[PDB]
C-alpha cells in the first residue's frame, strides 16, 4: 500500500516531503587506477545546477529499480552491466520538513569493455577528485556507503 507520488518532477501537485530515488555509482578502471562518474543537473537555484552520481526514480519492485535505474546511466556512459549491479546500504537524510529516500547502488567494471564516450553533461572524475566537487551531503553520503562493498582483490 506504497501511499503517496513518486516524482515531483511533473506538474507541482504533491509536496517534496515524499521523494524516493535510486542514484548508483559507476566506476572503470584506468591509467591511475578507477575513477567514477559524476553527472550534473540543469536545475537552477537551491540545490541546483550541482554535481552528483546519477540517479533514477524508485521502484517498489527489487528488480523495476535495478532496471531503470540501469537505463539512466546507459544515456551516459553507455554499455552498463546487470549482475555487477548490487545494493549495497542506503541512504536517508531528514529535511526540515521534508524526507529523502536514496538508495545506495554499486556498479563497476571488473575487466570489460570501456565507453570512452560522455555527453557535455557528464564529466569523468576520480575518486579523490569527487569529494572535492561540489556535492549534496545525501550523495556525499551514498558515496562513503558504495565503498564499503568494493576492493581490488581478486573475486
Amino acid at each position: 500500500g506504497s501511499s503517496g507520488s513518486s516524482g515531483p518532477r511533473k506538474a507541482s501537485r504533491k509536496p517534496p516531503r515524499e521523494e524516493s530515488s535510486a542514484t548508483c555509482v559507476l566506476e572503470q578502471p584506468g591509467a591511475l587506477g578507477a575513477q567514477i562518474l559524476l553527472v550534473q543537473r540543469p536545475n537552477s537555484g537551491l540545490l541546483a545546477g550541482l554535481w552528483e552520481f546519477p540517479s533514477v526514480t524508485w521502484e517498489p519492485s527489487e528488480q523495476l529499480q535495478r532496471k531503470a535505474l540501469l537505463q539512466e546511466l546507459q544515456r551516459w556512459a553507455g554499455p552498463l552491466p546487470a549482475t555487477h549491479l548490487r545494493h549495497l546500504g542506503e541512504v536517508v537524510h531528514t529535511f526540515s520538513h521534508i524526507k529523502l529516500t536514496y538508495q545506495v547502488y554499486g556498479l563497476a567494471l571488473e575487466g570489460q569493455t570501456p565507453v570512452t564516450t560522455v555527453p557535455p553533461g557528464a564529466r569523468w572524475l576520480t575518486q579523490e577528485e569527487f569529494h572535492t566537487a561540489a556535492v549534496s551531503t545525501a550523495m556525499k553520503k551514498v558515496f562513503r556507503v558504495y565503498q564499503g562493498q568494493s576492493g581490488p582483490s581478486s573475486g
